[PDB]
């Protein structure tokens, strides 16, 4: 028998370990790094060139059945066809809302299999990493596999590296942004698993006021493109997801004139980390590297 109590406090119990798992693409990507296969995914999975999306990690995107290829899309008839035994996703709120399960069909989806949510709300990254590790082991992973303990050691090494970098370079101000056509969004550290952890390790973030973030309940501040120079920043970390405009493609003149952009001090941020140590290690290394080499320019 298999049992797991998720971050909504609900305990799913099945008579056997589920063989037919369906997961949000980023959760399937994490389980893949622990050698747990899924049968179906939903979420940003492939790009228009047919390549794996960043949230698909190392998943074999040809083998799995893609039920939806963007956030909030999940075809229920095709989901039923997988004979699903559990659905697994993340959750970003107090309510335990299942991330990316279409609101208009979530009840239909829930009829066909129990769900497991891993919370990525209002906590540090190490939390959901260890919760996802426990889930993967319950599903048949070997958590004492050298691939996995090496991964955890590499993550701990990269976390010490970011702590050291932030101690060496306390003057380097990091801005977390996400680009869309109407607005550039500046995140605060509070509420995000990655940013809360990077902050705990000593990174100096630009922090919009709580007043400036209240239109999103404290997640981020919306700025017009002409006002992206509001906060002086030395390193900018930009949202990497499918729905957002990547830094190479931002054509707006105010952006191109940013001290950080002119200095080449822009890297990716993954606001939806794939919850494996393997895939979170680069998030620490990349930010450490940027801080280690950054010039104060903002």
């Amino acid at each position: 028998p298999w049992s797991f109590k998720d971050d909504r406090g609900t305990t799913v119990k099945l008579d056997k370990v589920p063989a037919n798992i369906v997961a949000f693409t980023g959760v399937a990507a994490a389980l893949f790094d622990y050698g747990v296969e899924v049968k179906g995914v939903f979420g940003p999975t492939t790009t228009k060139d047919g390549k794996p999306d960043v949230q698909a990690g190392d998943l074999d995107v040809d083998k799995v059945t893609v039920l939806g290829n963007e956030w909030g899309k999940l075809n229920v008839e095709k989901y039923a066809s997988l004979a699903p035994e559990v659905l697994i996703t993340t959750t970003f709120d107090t309510a335990g809302t299942l991330w990316s399960v279409p609101e208009e069909s979530k009840d239909k989806v829930a009829k066909l299999a129990p769900s497991v949510a891993i919370s990525v709300f209002d906590r540090q990254l190490t939390q959901p990493l260890q919760r996802m590790w426990e889930l993967a082991e319950s599903l048949g992973a070997d958590m004492k596999a050298k691939k996995v303990t090496d991964a955890k050691a590499a993550f701990d090494k990269a976390a010490a590296r970011l702590r050291a970098a932030a101690k060496a370079k306390p003057e380097i101000r990091v801005l977390a942004g996400s680009a869309s056509p109407d607005l550039f969004y500046v995140s605060g550290t509070n509420l995000s698993v990655d940013l809360e952890y990077f902050k705990a390790l000593g990174v100096n973030f630009v922090e919009p006021s709580e007043d400036a973030k209240k239109a999103t309940g404290g997640w981020f501040e919306s700025l017009s493109w002409e006002n992206v120079d509001k906060y002086p920043a030395d390193v900018i970390i930009m949202d990497d997801r499918a729905s957002t405009i990547q830094p190479a493609d931002i054509t707006e003149g105010t952006w191109k004139q940013l001290p950080a952009v002119k200095a080449g001090q822009v890297i990716a941020r993954s606001p939806e980390p794939i919850l494996s140590y393997d895939k979170c290690t680069p998030l620490l290394d990349n930010l450490a590297e940027a801080i280690e080499n950054a010039k104060k320019v903002g």
